[PDB]
């Protein structure tokens, strides 16, 4: 029957590692340090992809509408934080290569680099990082079969659409329904009016308010500085506020699991830069990449500008409470 | 010019990932998981075969014995810690794997295992772990699961000298031992011997907390004396409860208590890695049980919760050198000689 | 002057509470410093678990765990607890840069205190429920006054074990009268071992069958000593088992029903008290390992008592590890008819 | 006798947890989760003081001259790098609080901040933050009595910046009259470009080859810098640099020629400096990305975040020499004599 190293295509895995030093006649040692991490990376990334595509999948074909697929939905979305938590560890294996011993061997590259990771853009992608908010010009790298994927990874549906498009449904947005947007600017107004000092407050006042200027909200989409529309906004604050209702406690962690897919992304991209400055003193490029601009779900970071207190949320009515309730 | 893909074959990493489930009409989601993460582990297991053997060979042809190569040995030594550290905190992805879902694919992959690692068993090997030393599995031989090349392969790694073979030797050359030179041994028995009866004596000054520290002062002095017990030394070598040549064991409480001395330094800090090493091998071995039983319930369980114990730690004589420890004012003092030989 | 970063965390206690025995007896050693250090750093996070902990036991053992909103504050804490100790696993990593030459240097004036003497590690131990005749021997005896009363309290209120069995045994769906999940997994199964047993008696006589035959007589021999409610009284009484059989019926209900809305935070929670169980038992294994290399086959047994804590003894939710002995395939799982799926 | 919990002055540690929304009648369940994650920071960063003092030290009385005691400085900057690692971790614990649970208890804690964190300033200050180097937003006028004393000292008082320069000064192979590192590696590296132009101008014209001479111009133009010690005054006014020139010398002559016994644990110390500067900026990160999570744009973030920059790091000039790494047979070979000088 099966043997563990046929099963794994070990055939292919462990007679991939081909040192450009030796092949010119001046093996240098830690060159095969450098290739097993890319490697590992490269594994770790096809890994990500399957849980992404899988998951785009279950939100594309709409089995996100049975509730009952939620828990599979935040498992895959959480075991991508997970691998991704691995892989700013695993940052740690190559700083044990010193920038010396590096230099041995650089020569032997060029003019390759991590630009030309197919994995890493169909990654960045699919997430829903958008082509005009990089900063320069990236797809010049790729010819080929491997262009056409990343064209298709671009205009396919995002992880981000998908999410929004869930997020617009969700329950209690409904005018003739919950209201939740109506009540939340009326009991906003309501608090606040319920007002040689610091006058801050009308600092707090332009900040709420701003929440329900949609035209604002249609404004700095079309710029870039916010990705989700008005409605899914909506949509995100009412599973925030609400998210012990039953029918919102799964959804909470999903948006909580989005939020730190972003983190541990930029995370990924900070300790490189760290690395990268340990290893050539390029640099400043990457710098820039460790910005909001790259955050696809800034929107859920900045709902925390717009907390308010407690007994300000809406109520909920029996009614409603009944309609959150598996 | 040189592509990414091309450099790293990318071409044979990214298209080893076949599906059991899939290749049987019954495509199972999380057995891709499954694969990667055991592609993972073997190619970090590959790197550090890498080091390992290039820290052998340094051994072997003599390379080490200029110091100006002490620097190169501990870093690749403590960068084969590192890339365990990972390994171990890679059993926390194969962990949002469920039992249930792990159930779904586990009937299409018998009879394949973890067992059939040819580069964990190299790597056991290669460090120094002995062949009759080794808990069986179903009464048999663990080389019993591999044929032709490989079992071939397997051999030479039992039989070329291991890390420990090697360490061994280089403990054995250790400055100080020479009897008509420093004399560590002859000075460190006077040293422990005069120790201990002054402490005898600090004693002897009754109370019921008195007659505790008697009872443990007679117990730290049958430890302490049974270090100069070189036939006890021969006997437990033989019943592999110990590893090291007397000698070697010599060279390394020579660099333990002396580690401070320039020359020692860094032979202090490849001890340590060693016993790091033994360390990660050890919590890999823990967390591969402890999960294991997440996935299974049950017997593999138990053979494996035996390969965590001090049969399986090459470098056990180190970890128990800190039996042997006593008050730094004990330790023979180095005159102006012998300190100028470690400078 | 409002409040002060200072004044708020009681600063003028935290960072005056590192007195090195060493120095106080005109000998500092410079790693005394670190031992007290870390230890204060365990304890602050002891002390943080079981504020977690006794927050969840109150939830369950005052009902408010009926009311189904409460369990995503439930399972985060639990979380939180694995985050914790996860940290305190790699904590370790901080003493070891001490060697055990530089400890030997100011051991001498510990004599004759240890972690045995830990409060928090008690009622932390007795709180999630590990059970008092269980241990292994060389523990109250190290305890006096108002701190062996509230040792004494940790052992006779209801532990986390007790209160999740209490929750496990209301567990929707076991109702004999309702969907009757044991009664149609007893029926499924034993129809499913018959079919399995047909397949395998067509068989041509050979050696690859007979290894099959006691396989599945291997297999039929577990999954039916499932249903041998005695079976699970006695091990019970040995202390092989800890939950209720009906706990024991929910915990099932809820792995093979998991992606049912009302079972998916429970079935999280679970995980999180296995992972719980993963984590101390870690702990264990983490602190010996480093023993060992301080102090050798020295005593304080020593590294031999704790090598002994490290085994399923100590595993206070063994029997949410051991429902993975009892998986079958998916098509003998009791199927869901519309009525109940609504229900849950 | 002495016992566990009096050694660790737990009656001070464990009594230091007063919830502010509990005095005002409120208690939030998560309070006790923030005040339990600062003070055990705060623990950490009094052993960071402790082992970097004890460093310090080491340098200012002399003792760092007796090459004896490289290993225990290497060890216990290698300990803070290992304690900063953990500190980067620990900020997961804090973000199982969401911005909801934290928004319940804020308010009962205005005004106070990490910015009343004494230990965090003293520690940037002993590494050698200088007050030039810090973004605006007057840092020391938080402190009043003998907390801006301890402040001043820590301002005023030899940095690890300035002690670890004096030591890089003394490095041997510096010295003119004997190996002449810096005369030799001019000449070589001189030498060695000339050589790289002849063998550029010899290859087929082309458009490749002229992409190959402005590489060269501009390589050329950064190599050659590092033997303009008048650039080198104007970068350390403008504080792109912090190193004496001579400083910088020793560190190029430690890299380049590691492997040599003498020079094998100094090494290490170089790479211990920049992991701290590393891990530091990596603490600053974390804390950023999470006071992101907590309070949106609310400046603050936008503060923070300009503290994530080389501006910094104390080491910056460490990281900086790869800049100026040349091919292996341009390094200045040793002769028997230097050989035996760098010979433990
Ligand atoms: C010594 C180690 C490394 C160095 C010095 C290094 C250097 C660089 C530099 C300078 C860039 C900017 C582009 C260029 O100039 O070619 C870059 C980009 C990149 N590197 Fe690396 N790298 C290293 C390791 C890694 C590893 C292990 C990965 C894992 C796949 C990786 C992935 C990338 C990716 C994906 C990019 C594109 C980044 C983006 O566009 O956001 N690098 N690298
Ligand atoms: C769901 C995950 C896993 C399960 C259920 C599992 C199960 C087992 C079992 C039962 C054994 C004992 C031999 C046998 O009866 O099969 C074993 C041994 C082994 N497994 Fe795993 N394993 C898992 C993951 C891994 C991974 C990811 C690796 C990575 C290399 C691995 C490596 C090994 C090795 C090397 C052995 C032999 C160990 C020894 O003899 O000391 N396993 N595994
Ligand atoms: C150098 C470090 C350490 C050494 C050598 C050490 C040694 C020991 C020993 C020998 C015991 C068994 C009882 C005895 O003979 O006195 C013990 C128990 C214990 N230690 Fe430690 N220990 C160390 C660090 C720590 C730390 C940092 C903690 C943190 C709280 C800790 C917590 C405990 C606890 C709670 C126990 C009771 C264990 C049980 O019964 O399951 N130890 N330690
Ligand atoms: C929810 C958690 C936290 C939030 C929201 C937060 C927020 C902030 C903010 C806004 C500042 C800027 C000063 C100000 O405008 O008041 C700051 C600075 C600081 N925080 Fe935090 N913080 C958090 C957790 C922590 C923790 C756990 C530590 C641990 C010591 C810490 C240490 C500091 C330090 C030292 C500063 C001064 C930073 C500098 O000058 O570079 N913070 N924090
Ligand atoms: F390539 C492989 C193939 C099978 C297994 C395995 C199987 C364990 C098992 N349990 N029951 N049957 N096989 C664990 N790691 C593996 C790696
Ligand atoms: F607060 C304390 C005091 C002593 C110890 C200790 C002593 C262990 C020991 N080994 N040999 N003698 N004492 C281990 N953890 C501790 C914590
Ligand atoms: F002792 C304290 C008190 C408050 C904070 C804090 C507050 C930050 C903040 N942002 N908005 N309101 N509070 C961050 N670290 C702290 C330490
Ligand atoms: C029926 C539904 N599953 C409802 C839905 C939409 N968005 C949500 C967010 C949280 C909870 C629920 C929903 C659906 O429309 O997909
Ligand atoms: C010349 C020598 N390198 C000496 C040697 C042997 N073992 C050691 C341990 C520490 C320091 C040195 C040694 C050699 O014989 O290898
Ligand atoms: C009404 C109920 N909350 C029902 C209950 C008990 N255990 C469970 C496990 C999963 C889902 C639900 C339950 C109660 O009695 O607590
Ligand atoms: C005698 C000496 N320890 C020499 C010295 C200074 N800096 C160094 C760097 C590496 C090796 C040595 C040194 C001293 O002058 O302190």
């Amino acid at each position: 029957g099966l043997i563990y190293g046929n099963y794994l295509h070990l055939e292919k895995v462990l007679n991939a590692q081909e040192l450009q030093s030796e092949t010119k006649g001046n093996k240098i040692h830690d060159e095969h340090l450098f290739i097993i991490t890319h490697q590992a990376y490269e594994l770790w990334f096809k890994q990500i992809l399957w849980e992404l595509d899988s998951v785009r999948e279950i939100f594309q074909n709409g089995h996100v509408r049975d509730e009952r697929n939620m828990l599979k939905v935040v498992s895959r979305m959480h075991r991508v934080s997970v691998i991704l938590k691995l892989l700013v560890q695993q940052f740690s294996i190559l700083e044990t290569m010193t920038a010396l011993d590096f230099n041995d061997f650089r020569e032997y590259l060029s003019p390759a680099s991590g630009f030309q990771s197919l994995q890493f853009r169909l990654l960045e992608n699919k997430i829903g990082v958008l082509q005009n908010m990089r900063v320069p010009h990236y797809r010049d790298n790729f010819k080929g079969e491997e262009n056409e994927l990343l064209l298709k990874s671009e205009q396919e549906k995002t992880l981000l659409e998908l999410v929004e498009a869930w997020l617009e449904r969700t329950p209690g947005l409904e005018p003739h329904g919950f209201n939740f947007w109506g009540k939340l600017e009326k009991n906003i107004t309501r608090g606040l009016e319920e007002e040689e000092q610091v006058a801050e407050f009308q600092k707090q006042k332009e900040v709420l308010l701003s929440l329900f200027d949609e035209k604002r909200h249609e404004h700095l989409l079309s710029k870039g500085e916010r990705r989700l529309s008005y409605r899914a906004l909506q949509g995100a604050l009412m599973i925030y506020f609400y998210r012990e209702e039953p029918r919102f406690q799964v959804p909470f962690q999903l948006l909580t699991s989005l939020m730190d897919i972003d983190s541990l992304m930029t995370k990924w991209r900070y300790n490189h830069v760290c690395m990268v400055h340990r290893m050539l003193g390029g640099y400043h490029y990457l710098r820039s990449t460790v910005s909001d601009r790259y955050k696809v779900f800034v929107d859920l970071f900045n709902l925390s500008t717009y907390l308010i207190p407690r007994h300000w949320i809406p109520k909920m009515n029996p009614t409603i409470h009944k309609f959150l309730e598996h």
